[PDB]
């Protein structure tokens, strides 16, 4: 019954930096919100705005994008007529991010992921980083969204998403430390390949992700596990597991096989899991029920997919847990859904 | 001495029994002959020319309409769907490999003891309970002349059988749960098209695809201390053959990751020799194609959590290796023969 | 200024016998029609209504169907509310077409291709028959939507929609002839692998499609080439080829090199395709200047897309053309086009 | 009499080549440095463990930091991204085979003959026209010693040229145009991502790819009489090795495919023997892995139309059958060695 304005809530400016699979995934998850409080004002890609463009419009795996991807100009890009910046430097201290009001970084190179490499866009002129990636840095806090993000604060001027594997993960684990309790357990990602691979038998550091990775089924190690006492730290020690790459180019699954506290039978497991997914979890959590492979769990926005019918318990207190994962778009989902959160929590 | 076998079932695991056979430096095993519906010409050229095991180096000939030969060695080419048709009293046919993943049950096997064969060896589970089942390096030594009937259970049974035999004697074994990374199999549908089971309906070569599988229960048949102890499933990826065994078990000793190692180790090296190996290099599935072992133990792989939580990671040639398996298990019914 | 009805163009009731990638294809391609003279009220899937339900909903090429797939009761489907009869019969002899009132079969079967396998079709009570394949018998019309199809006559009762191939080369082949003549030609298509191929090396009549289709380039004979001048009688005799199929799930593409009788340029020949790309081919063929790959193409819905800058013309008169064609779900577009012909043309 | 040989650029087909330089029963030939960059353990474990061409058979052991050694024989390891920086004087080295794809032309190929080496044999076409190219069986007669830098061509051009050089010979090529469905390569990405070719930027086992190639423009290099005559393109597509050339020209002589296969043959059994060869049977692509051939006619597949418009089908292990012919043609320098 008063004089008033109306509520703003305030579009935080975004960079993307690195525009590969994570980065234009992330764009294409923006773009389809139908509300967001980000305006993604700059990407940084080495091949300008040719590549910038083609790579947007026309993907593998995603398909074509529905909106109109035009070239505006020599540094600048549109997306149904919102224009995009295009920066090409390697060095993230040439990036122009002082100029540019650059409020937030979505780092999603794969090589500014510690305090330092990631320090150098805030010294650039950026306010603040979110690395899409699990941190180098101990020190750096990571977030899972349906698990700690009640837990971020304006004042960590650089955060971690955690990997896809432990945003598949944490949020069911959750679910059972809650109801359950687990002494320990153990994880087996079967993983798409991904472009840390190579296509033929070639140079890498990891002599197993050195091989062809569309022919093979190539065991790597994971922090995926070890990670989720990050953002559930009653888990710390708890956890371990593998990850074997296979040839598929996107979704995955996680077999997890816990010991609990609480003896229990596969319906009441995936009882608290829907409890889960109708409520608390509701968009991050999904449990379903229909008979699906790989392919249709492909752009799905939920960032795991409980496979009700192959939830198995042995000897009472051994319980195991089949999860899908679209590893690209489910959780650039979440890298959306962080960064709305530091939209949200911007300090005046 | 020699025994006369027959390959009822000419497909993959068909196919790669013979071409395990002809490589063997000594055999009891006379292979006589082959039930192919293609005849002459597909059992010559599918045996010669193979997308996974590569070209044949013996030289494959068709003699005439109903016989092949393999180094000058002839071998008769029948063609029923019917095993009451074909002429197993007529070629004194001993052993008949049942490779057709349909005659896989008492009444169905029997037809070829009708149709005058002595002994069948199915070359997979068994549906009917009263049916023998061997993994060599197992429980081969259970095996007797007078059974007609006799299983070699799955491929994954015979990867997970020998290491979960080495788990329950040095651990104890309380309870597990497996999965394994298979290759795709001819079962799948190369794009989404019919089948029984809706998940193996669809396009095998580019779906990560879960099935049921019957083996973590199925290793109770051959060791019995492992009765009701565990489950698994089935994860088939779009590779053409090589599957990896993730098994994960609590153990009754406390222990850690060397000595389960140690304790494989000593079995590869004494008595499961040829069937258990322990893989210490970084490798991936293509390098364990065409290995003779039914197991292959990841050594850098294994893990232990809380003391009793054991994870052990083992590949198979779910081909090679099983139809090698395939071949001892008959070879050990030709040691046996009596009448 | 007269009392007056509105115009009513009479929708024909169709069953589709064979509901395989391209049964389910073209009931998806009919489904997306802003407007249809078809109204599909039968489909025969011998797996019943769990099969043809999961299998239209859940595609490993397609993605998941946006609409509505409901199991109403043990023999109807709906779509989105409408509902459809599942038969389950392997002999179209016993399929109840007189009862239900059909006028139009799509035959995607593969099995019954010729007059009297078709024709036990009629004999069950249908009017008119569809093959969405070359026919086995000669006399049997074969058409293509772009090319002849202004030569079906309703008296037609059944009819070849041709193979995908043939959809791909003909239209353009026919722009060729029109502005340039032909004397000859050769052409070798690219092809995805399908249904027909085996997954591992297993029993068939064709040696070279008994073979792994996921690992292997694969030859194999077509008569789509020959097939051309069914639907464009001055081209007997005139051109031939072969297939070689590749490990890809659908997308094809076509490359002809013909003698021409008029001698040209590359733009020039490109220039004929975008002009009939703009007129009387709108819809059809396709003019695709940027730089692509076979992905892009999928869901498609014309027959042709000309790869602009694949177009060579060496001494004068040879010229080189590659075309892309998803040989699924472009091809099932020409059937719902060409049961959408056997409508307009129905005879009171 | 042995020339000593550097390999610079271990991949694939510098691994090739040493395979099969080590399989040859004779060789003029001692390999004795190899230049990559991941040191002797990457060096040791890629040379014996491959995805396409399965495991070495050899013993293949690290010595120490800077030696490996196949079956006893030692090789020594260097890692040095700047050919002027490798110790080519030092070590003596005769003969460089160039496998980086990067030092390809008369500047970069260059620097190893500054850094002490005599000569330098690039496994790819030149980037610039004064390099000598060569393509055995067609113009190897026309090497000389006194050519520091030479080319051995694209594996397209290997495949080509042979079957060309007798349409020619037979028939007369008036014009014609190419298409090779071609094996994806590791310059191609894995998933979409940055490339110079926003086509090869593309996923490349999900897709058909097209490409440029220079292969039919470059046959002219070796064959004189076709200046101007082929054009073509390529069309990656996903599988890792074996490719296949369709070749489509208009020839002089009016002729039938039998004839046309007949001319092949001729070659085949005479003076291209080992290098041409024509298949009768109906195969598939990965039946022509490790084939030493550079060109394998499939002779069913042969068309004529319109008596003057030829259509021929050949195939080529692009990565195995042209090592062949990289270690064929340093042969040839080795005998024609003098300093
Ligand atoms: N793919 C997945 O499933 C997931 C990946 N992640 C993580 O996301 C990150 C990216 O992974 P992904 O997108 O798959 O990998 P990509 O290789 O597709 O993307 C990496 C991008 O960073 C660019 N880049 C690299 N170095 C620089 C630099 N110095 N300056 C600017 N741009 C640079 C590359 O472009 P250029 O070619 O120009 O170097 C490329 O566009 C990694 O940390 C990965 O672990 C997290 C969850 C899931
Ligand atoms: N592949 C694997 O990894 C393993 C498979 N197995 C088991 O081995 C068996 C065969 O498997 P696989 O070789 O993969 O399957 P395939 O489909 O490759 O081989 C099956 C063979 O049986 C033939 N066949 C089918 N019905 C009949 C019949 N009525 N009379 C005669 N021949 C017939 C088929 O020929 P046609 O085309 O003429 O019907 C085909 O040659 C199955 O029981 C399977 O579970 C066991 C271990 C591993
Ligand atoms: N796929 C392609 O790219 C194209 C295919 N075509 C043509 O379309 C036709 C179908 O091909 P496609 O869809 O790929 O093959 P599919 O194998 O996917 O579909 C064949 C369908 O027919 C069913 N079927 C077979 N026999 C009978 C029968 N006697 N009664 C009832 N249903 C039956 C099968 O079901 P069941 O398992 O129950 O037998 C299956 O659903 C073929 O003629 C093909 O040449 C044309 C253009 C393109
Ligand atoms: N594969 C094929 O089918 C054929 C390829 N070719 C040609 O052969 C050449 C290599 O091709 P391929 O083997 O496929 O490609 P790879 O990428 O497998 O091998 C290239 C090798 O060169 C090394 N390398 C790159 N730059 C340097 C450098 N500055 N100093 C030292 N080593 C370096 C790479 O190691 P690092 O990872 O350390 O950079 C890698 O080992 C190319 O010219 C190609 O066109 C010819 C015929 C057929």
């Amino acid at each position: 019954m008063h004089h008033h304005h109306h509520h703003m809530e305030k579009k935080i400016r975004v960079a993307i930096n690195g525009f590969g699979r994570i980065g234009r995934n992330f764009l294409r998850c923006w773009h389809g919100r139908q509300n967001t409080l980000l305006d993604v004002v700059a990407i940084n890609d080495s091949g300008g705005v040719k590549q910038a463009s083609h790579l947007l419009k026309y993907d593998s795996t995603l398909g074509t994008f529905a909106a109109d991807v035009k070239i505006v100009d020599d540094s600048h890009i549109s997306v149904d007529g919102k224009q995009i910046k295009i920066v090409s430097s390697r060095d993230p201290l040439q990036l122009p991010w002082k100029e540019m009001n650059i409020d937030l970084v979505i780092e999603g190179t794969g090589v500014f992921i510690d305090k330092v490499g990631a320090g150098k866009h805030i010294q650039a002129g950026a306010s603040k980083v979110l690395i899409t990636a699990p941190a180098k840095d101990k020190d750096i806090p990571t977030f899972v969204v349906g698990v700690n993000e009640g837990d971020y604060k304006h004042e960590y001027p650089i955060i971690s998403n955690a990997s896809c594997t432990t945003n598949c993960l944490a949020p069911f684990v959750k679910v059972l430390e809650q109801k359950f309790g687990i002494v320990k357990g153990t994880m087996t990602t079967t993983h798409s390949y991904t472009g840390d691979q190579r296509l033929l038998d070639a140079s890498h550091r990891d002599l197993r992700r050195a091989r062809a990775a569309a022919l093979n089924i190539v065991p790597t190690t994971t922090g995926a596990a070890k990670a989720v006492s990050l953002v559930l730290p009653s888990l710390k020690g708890k956890l371990n597991g593998i990850a074997l790459r296979v040839p598929t180019p996107t979704v995955s699954v996680v077999d997890l096989v816990v010991q609990v506290e609480k003896k229990t039978f596969a319906e009441e497991v995936n009882a608290a899991f829907r409890e889960a997914a109708n409520g608390p979890m509701k968009g991050v959590l999904h449990v379903e029920d229909a008979p699906l492979v790989s392919i249709d769990f492909k752009c799905t926005d939920q960032s795991t997919s409980i496979d009700a019918s192959l939830t198995m318990v042995m000897g009472d207190d051994m319980v195991k847990v089949v999860a899908w994962y679209d590893n690209e778009w489910g959780y650039s989902q979440r890298v959306v859904d962080l960064a709305e959160v530091t939209a949200k929590k911007w300090v005046a």
